[PDB]
Order: C-alpha cells, then structure tokens, then sequence
C-alpha cells in the first residue's frame, strides 16, 4: 500500500507468535498481579453456523492461570482481551463472529444478527486479523484497524472480586440452578463460525488470550474449590 | 584444554501436513539431533551444549493451510502436552504458519542475518540446566533405562523439545518443512565409537 | 510489511534481471581480472528427489567465460556465486537444495539430509528468492535475508591456481580414475529438487552464476587443453 | 566448613599373563584404597581435587609384559577388550612391566625432574559431572547398578580401566602395584556407621 | 569454519625377526588409526598440525633387535632396503626394542624433560606439498595407485618408512608399538557414508 | 631449518642452426634443467624453485643466419606450439639474432651486469607456481605416467620451455650457441640417491 484508498490482498497472512515470561509482582496491601498470554482455543470453519461459548474466569481462560491463581481465594479482572490470529489462506471462505454475554441465564445466540448486538462484537474474514499479533507478543502496535480482538469492559461487571472457582464445582452448582452462576463468574465470550465452503470442519485458526489478574487472599490450593 | 569444540547446522527433523494434531518430541541430546552430529560427537565419552537453536524452514505453497507449533520441557518426567494449549505454556514457545519463516534461513547458512522477527526458530536456554557436562547416550540404552523409571533420565538428558503440527487441509500428510538445528558444541574425553552407549 | 513479525505471501515473486557489461582489467603483474555474470542452469521440480552437479570452472561456469578464459593457461577464482530466482507462483509445491563436494571422488548426495550437511547448503521454497536479484543486476542490496543463494569459500581449496581445463580432456582424464580431478578442478556445486506435485517436471526457476576471476599466463586459444 | 587433605596410598596389585586381561577400578573414595575409604567416610559428601593413578613395577628386567591404563566416564559404557581400544580413552597410557620405576617421585612429592618414563595418569577434576559426589559404598552402589547401570553417574565420576598381556606364561606373574596419590575436599560430617 | 582436535592412539603393533622387514604406513587421517579414521570422515579436506610417531616398547631388557623409521613423500620413490638407505631419511631414528620407554611422555603430553631415549620422529608440516589433503580410502587410493603411482602426491602428503632386524630368531616376536600423535584441522563436512 | 639452497649456473642445452623450424621443448624440474643439478637434487626428496633463468650465449660468427626463441607453457596438457606464431604468445617470449647476446654473459659468471637489454634471455614467475613444494623426478618415471594421461603431471613439474629455432642459411646443422640455466632453489627431504625416481 502506497497512496491513498488502495488496499492489496495477499495470497495468504503470516504472524509469527512468540509469548514472553509471564509478569508477576506482589504490590504491598495483598494484592499479587499476574499479566500473561495462552493459546485459549483452536477454530474450524464450516457451511453451516456454529456457536461456542467459554466463561471469562481465571479456571476456564488458560491453563497456566488455572494452576497459579488457584493459590488465592478470590480476584479481580483488570484486562481480558481474545485475539484471533489465522492460519489458513486468502482462497479460504468463510467469517468469524465473537461477542459477550452476562447472565449465563440468557440463550446463546443463534444467528449472525442477534450476535451482532451484543457487547464488544467483532467480525470478519477467518484469513484475517494477522495485524492482532502486537498484542499477544507484546511488540509496539500499527494499525490495529484490520484486526479480529475484542476485550471485557471490565469497568461494569456484577462485581469487582469474584472467588476462584472450579469448573467442577461451578457445574455442580448451575446443575441446581444456572442463576447460581450470576455471582461465580462475571461474562461469557461467544463465538460463532459460518460462511465456510464445506460440511466438514477445515483449519481456519486459533485464538489467543491475554490478561491481566488481581489475585488476593491467599489459601493452600487443595482447599480451593 | 582436552576440549573440541565444532559449530554446525544440520537437518533436524521433517514435518508432514495434516488436520488433526499430532504432537511428537525429541530428545535435547547429541544422537538425536541429528544424524551428522550422531556419528562425531560418539567419539567422545561426554559434551556440553553452549548454544542450541531450532529453526522451521518451509518447502510448501502458499496455499498450504496450517501452524507448526515448538517448545521445551526439563523434567523427563513430567507428561508430555496432550493440547496445544498447553503448549503454549512451556519456555520459549513459538508458532507461526507452515508456509512462513522464509527469513530464517540466515540461521543454516550462518551469514549474516537482518529481520528475523518472522522466523519460527526457538532457543535453548543452557545457562539454567541441571549439569554443564552430560554423557553421550544412546536413544536403546536410555528407552531401557527410562524403562525402569523416568526420572533416571534427569541426570542423562537436559530437556526435551515438544512440536505440534495441527491445523491442515487434508487427513492425509503433506511435505511441509524441516526443522533444522544450528549448535555449538564441546566434546570431551575421547572413546572408541563403538562402545558408547 | 508494516510492523514486527507479521508477513505476507504474495501470489507470485517478481526479478527483473538485466545482466550489465563484463568489467575486465589488465592489472600490471600479469593478471587480467574478470567479473561477470551469465545464466547458468534451468530449474524444473518433480514429487521425487532429483540431484544434480555441476564443476565450478572456467570451462563449464559460463558459456562466455569458456571462450574468454581459454586465451589464459591458469585462473585463480576470486568469488563465485550461485544465485537463484524463481518463475512460478506461491501456488507451486516444491524446494530447493544447495552445497558443495571437494573431492570429485566422493559419492553425489541422495537425500535431502546428506545435503543438509555440505559447505554452504541453501534451501527454499521453488517460488522463492527473489530477494538475490540486487547479485545479479549489481544493484544495491537490501535484505538478503530471504535470498536463496551461495558462495564458494575460495580461501581454502586445494591450491590458487588451477589449470584452464576442457570438458572433453577432463573427461577423458578422469575416465582413467576419478582422483587424477582433484588437480584440475577446486570443487562442485550439488542441487537438490524434490516436494513438488508431479510426476513430470514443472517449470520452477533459474539459476544465475556471478564471479570474479583472475587469468594469468597468455597461450593461443588452439593449443589450450 | 570444609576438610581437605592429600595422601597416597596402595590402591591394587598387579599381574601379567600371556592373554589380555581387563579390569576396573571405580574413582570414588571407597575404592580408591583401605585408608581414604575409612576416613572420607565420617564425611556425607565430597569433591575431587586431584586423582593419580601411578604405576610401579616389582619385577626383574628380565619379566616380559604391558600395562595399559585410561579413564572412563559413562559407566553404562562397555568396557574396552583391546589395547587398541583402551588407546583411544583419555590418558591412555602404556609401557612394560617393569618399567615406571620413575613415578616413584610422584608418591612422596620432592624434586621430579625426570618424568618421561612415569607410567601414571591423572583425573581431569574440571570436567566431571558435577562436584560435590556423595560417599558410597561398594554392597550399595552395585545394588543400585543392579536395576540400571544408568543409576550409576550422579554416583561416580569415572572408572580407571586397566589391561595387561604380552606376558611370558599363561598363570599369573608378580609384576607391580598401582598407588593413588589424592587431594579431596571432605564435606557434612556423619557418624561413620550410618554412611551407605 | 574449522574444526581443530588433538589426540593419539595406537597405530600399529611391532614384531621382531633375524632378516630385515620393511613395512610403511601412509600419513593419511585414514591410515593412522582406527578413532581418528572415523572421524575424519565426517569432513571433506583436512590439514596436518602436528603428527608424530612415537615407538614404545612391551618387551623385556633381554630381547635383541633394533627399529628404524624415516620419512618419503615421493610416493613412487623406492621404499628403502637397507638400514643404509634408511638412515638417509629425513626425521630417521633408531634404537633397541627394549629400549625408548621415555617416549611415553609424548603421548599424554606432560612435563617432558629427560626425551634422550625416546624412539619418536615428527612430521614437517610446514613443507608439505599443498594444506589441504582431501580425505581419502585405502580402498579408493590403492585403486588409483593401481593405474600410476604419481597419482598419489595430491592425495597424501608422506608414508612412514619401517624397519625390523637384529632379532634373534626367524619367527616374530613381541617388541612392541608405535602409537600416533596428532593435531588437525578438518573442513567443509560431508555425511561420513559419501567419503571415498 | 631442514632447507639447503644452492645457487649455480651450467649448461642447459646446445642449439644447432638450420632453416626449417626445429620447435623442441624441456621440462623445468631438476633432473632435466642440467646434468649438475640432476645429480645433486636427487639427493633430495623435493626442492622448490626460488629462480630460474635461461640465457642463450652465441658461439657462431657474424656471418650466421638465423633467430631463436623461447617461452613457456604452464598446462603440461596443451599442445606444444607447431608453429613460431603461436610461440610468440606464450609467457616470456624473447628471441634474438643467433650471434647477439653476447652481453648475456654476466648473468652465467654472476659478476656486475650493465645493460642486459640486448640479452636473450627469460625468467620464470615462480610466484604463481601450481604449488611450492615438488617432487624430484626422473624423465624415465616421468614418461610412464604421462603414458597414462598427461594431465597426471601437472602436479609433477611446475613448467616447461618452449624453443624454437627457424632461419638458416643451410639445410644441416651448425653449431651456434647454448643456452645456459642459471638457478636458486630450495632442496629438502633428502634421501639416498638410488631410490628417487
Ligand atoms: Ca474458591
Ligand atoms: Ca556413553
Ligand atoms: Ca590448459
Ligand atoms: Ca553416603
Ligand atoms: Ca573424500
Ligand atoms: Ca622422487
């Protein structure tokens, strides 16, 4: 791209993704703070649309986070952002949809439209979004304005801390009754995949998580559920 | 001072191409590198790496779809990744796809490199392993060895290199890549080939 | 290309190569200098392995350097180079391998492997390396890095100067035994194709030669042998 | 908190056949000789700071014989079974069996000028596992190599192997003896009786 | 882009008669010795640093006999037959079978004082015919030796020269080795398995 | 330091004058330079140029037709000039009226030269020689192995002489001049002189 209203697509994106050492500090007061990027989820596209949800606490976002804020009873989100990255073609159909929803009492949506409403949407080509990566490397950012990542708005949540729960447990109790989870977990991020050319999934990309955590109140992490 | 020490990249492992994920490793120690190094550093009773790096370099057309995946374990012991969630999790992860990592090359050849921002190449990280000198093993005496218990390994080998390929277009394999290794060497305390095990 | 580590495949690579003309000097002492450059191979790829070699001198280099050459009884390379450039799209499957043997003798690689090994090994993929044009044109360079090309280590072979051979009397020579080369001829260049998608060749590329030479020791260009 | 003392002591005695015949020696304090292995055991761990083997005949002029000495470091490694094979090891050393009677100096350290007939050895302390190697005993140690050898190199640094042949008869003969001339460094002591 | 190690190993076992045996060895990384043959193989050209052969004795002070070795680099030159021509040799050298157990001090490079005795030649690097040899086979040299002898100069650079009399029976005996010395820098790799 | 250097000058070969072109030829290794030399240098394994000059000296009157000239050849492998053209490309070319040169002289008795312009006489450029170091050769092992393919003594003798000598004024020889070689070289290696060949 040289002047001005002139766009070129590439036979195919590439984005070389390397995750620094995590950041921990303990800040005086309590309070242990943990940045961090993990691969949170592996993507296939096909004709027909798909819908896919994963709740937005500590236990379910990665699986290093799982481990570590397992020795603190409770925590706080301060950042939550779900980068897409492809790993596929320009020659690729197909689109990419993903938004958030606050009360695991709602229905998940089931349309590209009703998904187009809700919290942090975004959308677009599943060979795209290759500009995301200065976010999970950590790199000093571009133009941002053709990628596929949306974040919490963590400033309007139920509440500020929440305990750390076990994904065990927390079906154990929405198996009582789903309104139990209200006070659990704070959001859920949905995501849904359509636009494909064939009825059997293909290799469209992966998405990756990046967070930044309060994790308070310590307690041995057997106890913990 | 009793030491040799060679610098070389050779050919370290090829990557097929499919759609479902097989992960597979290998082992951080002379014999299994590669098969050049295999046959020389036999010579001698001991080692010690100084600096070992593991490079992706693609064969296949831009319109080949899928993402390789790299990253290390210490403790032979422990389970090698199932997902590659967590993967992504281990020291010095790395991941990029099959067609990329053009630049790279500069590591091979060893000339003088540029931008190498976009290779999939990783590193080990020597200055924090168990010992500084390992001894010369051979892949049947450790299987035998690990065969009794695992953690007899942790005093033979330093780490362990676990690679995923997921992603693909097809449920059959496709010639992607080659992952070839550059490292430096210190060879010690010389022996007849033969009877290194 | 804008930020840090991200990447584009383009659909096809394009080089526009413009050979200029031949620089030669006759510096006092003898010796008249030589730097040139000319096509030296035709590149096709198949879906199994393909080796082939070619004698780095005078006679079999360049179909210029043959005739120029032979008016000199010894040479001295100064730099020799093996550059390629592709002419296919990104669409095309298959690679390319490079390196060189010293001992005439030794037996000419057969895997990817064995190659991997010899003095300045080179590997790309086949619709690639686009970047070495700036050797051939004589251009200013940029980043090389992506570049498929590679050198002779002139500073550590059997002897400076070698004798102005002809393919005929070489051959003839080493229909004897092999070993009467190794004071004729410095060493080969071995390549390598394989990974491609047909059982009959495609057309992959090109392979452009560009040296620097040194000639020495005036003789007619009939009884040169 | 440390201990170091230096000595030499017998560490085996040699003879020669008409076949060869290899042996080994482990170099680790128990089994270097009688004395060091009684008292580096009221110590929990310790740390080479300079092995030598040293050879010295006991026979006439007339005795017709080799001895071969080098180092090992794998102890999962075979064993040598030629002199060409023994050659190749670290600080391979060769030389007739009554010969080396010049290494004498090296056992009571004075004055040693001429030492180009010496028929001994040494341990390259820089480059071995690690450095601090605890004590162990005969009975324990081949109980453990018992299950794998493997288990072996966190416990010794290495192993001498030795070989004699060219010998004049086929039923031993009196040749000479191999002394170990030590400096170690002794570490966290305990009742002697509880070392294993 | 070199690869530079030092080491010495066994290179071949002497035997002594009552009739002079001439016997030559090249000074080739493939000849000198099993080790060094194996790895060598695994680069393409080399070029001698140090070589040198030293003689050590395995026989007792009453066995008579004497040996002899020098230097040729004109392959096809005639191997000497004659202590005579022998001595005329550059880096010639002579003594008892018994004797040059001094010698030893070369091959695990020490504090060398008294070399007197020592039966040990060296080679002169410096004026060989080129630096760079390429790594030959005894199978593929004997081959093209086959055809003309003067094909060899650009293949190796010299042959040691070997000599045994002053025994005192018809049938061999033990008297002892010779053993080889080296320091060499080796280039441009190649998989062993492609080396002729 | 194992080197013995020797400077001499001898007779190297007598030219007889007629008028058809006789072109011969000589190899430039000791055992054909002169009949001196051959028999010290064999003495020695190998020897090594350091300076090598062929001087013509005149022995005929004034009254004497005829031109001489010389050259060199540096690829044992091409063909001997057939035609005195041809020789005058060669490397050092020179040639001069059979009765000159008188002035020549000096450079055989080694005393003060003054002006040697009208000398015929060339020299050889030692500084880019196949090698240093060669092997003393006799002409009869020589022949044998050039039989074989002449390209086996490129490694054998550094150079070769080219001599051409046309013009005359009678159809049979007359005693004219000879050319003497004056030379440094280097001799190392020595051995008994019935065994080089
Ligand atoms: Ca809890
Ligand atoms: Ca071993
Ligand atoms: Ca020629
Ligand atoms: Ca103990
Ligand atoms: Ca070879
Ligand atoms: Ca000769």
């Amino acid at each position: 791209p040289t002047q001005a209203g002139i766009s070129m697509a590439p036979s195919a994106q590439g984005a070389m993704v390397r995750i620094r050492n995590p950041a921990v500090s303990s800040s005086r007061g309590g309070i242990t703070v943990l940045t961090h990027s993990e691969l949170s989820a592996e993507i296939g596209v096909t004709d027909s649309i798909v819908v896919s949800s994963e709740l937005v606490m500590p236990y379910t976002v990665g699986t290093w986070l799982r481990g570590v804020a397992a020795n603190w009873s409770k925590y706080s989100w301060l950042s939550v952002r779900y980068t897409y990255i492809p790993s596929c073609p320009s020659s690729t159909a197909g689109s990419i949809h993903m938004g958030f929803q606050y009360d695991m009492a709602d229905t998940v949506p089931v349309s590209v439209n009703q998904l187009s409403n809700l919290r942090g949407y975004v959308s677009g080509q599943v060979w795209s979004g290759s500009a995301g990566l200065c976010f999970i490397n950590g790199t000093r950012c571009s133009d941002t304005s053709t990628a596929i990542s949306t974040t919490l708005d963590v400033s309007k949540l139920g509440k500020k801390w929440y305990p750390y729960k076990t994904s065990a447990d927390y079906a154990t109790a929405v198996g009582v009754d789903v309104n139990i989870a209200t006070p659990l977990v704070p959001a859920r991020l949905v995501i849904a995949l359509l636009d494909g050319s064939s009825s059997t999934a293909v290799a469209a990309g992966r998405i990756y998580c990046t967070y930044t955590i309060q994790m308070i109140e310590p307690t041995a992490s057997a106890l913990n559920n």
